[PDB]
């Protein structure tokens, strides 16, 4: 919509206040012209027609508990864009300041959020699983990242290059949750899964296994169901990354962690210049590899660390 940037503010999720960055035309709309061509947040209004009516509010004031939902998804994706700005000098998720555009309050009890191709979409959880999606920095910043991977490596949603594609996006989701640096850590979703349950998440980075996922290239699931194990999959280099960032000794192999800004970089490069919708893990170990030795040389630590990390959860 056409009319004035202005700034509201209101309550996310989990109750925090924020300001976000609003519209001026007769109501106040959630559209942010401070970033790119605009990030815009739409109403579902528990239904699955996408993407739904641009937020549009009387006051610029998102307290009401229905309001929390699309405070955080307008907000995080500001956040994750200032992320791929800032620290990859990338610009919006197709490098060149595409809209980004979500729409919150899908369906009814919808325990999930996804990338459709063209925007995120965010259920509001069925409060026992889930809470509402958007309240999870890591949640928005995965999801997001599916859109970058699509516009680059283009990494085919099934089998390796899936669970690639997979833990790309916990990779990144979970640099963005330590960008804004409110409770850090190597899980996904813990923000926003089961309320009643302490200390628990979707997935872990860290110890993969924790939650039934394979953390060694002997342990990969070779069935058929969610894609080919996308989601299982994802463990083997979601370790690797973890090794590669944190260090450690993973089955008797030693890692050398060289920390977060260093992973990002290896990876991002990987996922920009070397990968392909086809690469297997494999191929992921070389393109990391030439990744660590275009940014650090041949001889480097980072070079030698990566090599580790990949040998320690069986990828050669
Ligand atoms: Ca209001
Ligand atoms: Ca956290
Ligand atoms: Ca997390
Ligand atoms: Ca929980
Ligand atoms: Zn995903």
């Amino acid at each position: 919509i056409t009319g004035t940037s202005t700034v509201g503010v209101g309550r996310g999720v989990l109750g925090d206040q924020k300001n976000i960055n609003t519209t001026y035309s007769t109501y106040y709309y959630l559209q942010d012209n401070t970033r790119g061509d605009g990030i815009f947040t739409y109403d579902a209004k528990y239904r699955t027609t996408l993407p739904g009516s641009l937020w549009a509010d009387a006051d610029n004031q998102f307290f009401a508990s229905y309001d929390a939902p699309a405070v955080d998804a307008h907000y995080y994706a500001g956040v994750t864009y200032d992320y791929y700005k800032n620290v990859h000098n990338r610009l919006s998720y197709d490098g060149n300041n595409a809209a980004i555009r979500s729409s919150v309050h899908y369906s009814q009890g919808y325990n999930n959020a996804f990338w459709n191709g063209s925007e995120m979409v965010y259920g509001d959880g069925d409060g026992q699983t889930f809470i509402p999606l958007s309240g999870g920095i890591d949640v928005v910043a995965h999801e997001l990242t599916h859109a970058v991977t699509d516009y680059t490596a283009g990494l085919i949603y099934q089998n390796e290059s899936g669970a690639i594609n997979e833990a790309i996006s916990d990779i990144f989701g979970t640099l963005v949750e330590f960008y804004a640096n409110k409770n850090p850590d190597w899980e996904i979703g813990e923000d926003v899964y089961t309320p009643g349950i302490s200390g628990d998440s979707l997935r872990s980075m860290s110890d993969p296994a924790k939650y039934g996922d394979p953390d060694h290239y002997s342990k990969r699931y070779t069935g058929t169901q969610d894609n080919g194990g996308v989601h299982i999959n994802s463990g083997i280099i979601n370790k690797a990354a973890y090794l590669i960032s944190q260090g450690g000794t993973h089955y008797g192999v030693s890692v050398v962690g060289i920390g977060r800004d260093k992973l990002g970089k290896i990876f991002y490069r990987a996922l920009t210049q070397y990968l392909t919708p086809t690469s297997n893990f494999s191929q992921l170990r070389a393109a990391a590899v030439q990744s660590a030795t275009d940014l650090y040389g041949s001889t480097s630590q980072e070079v030698a660390s990566v090599k580790q990390a990949f040998d320690a959860v069986g990828v050669k």
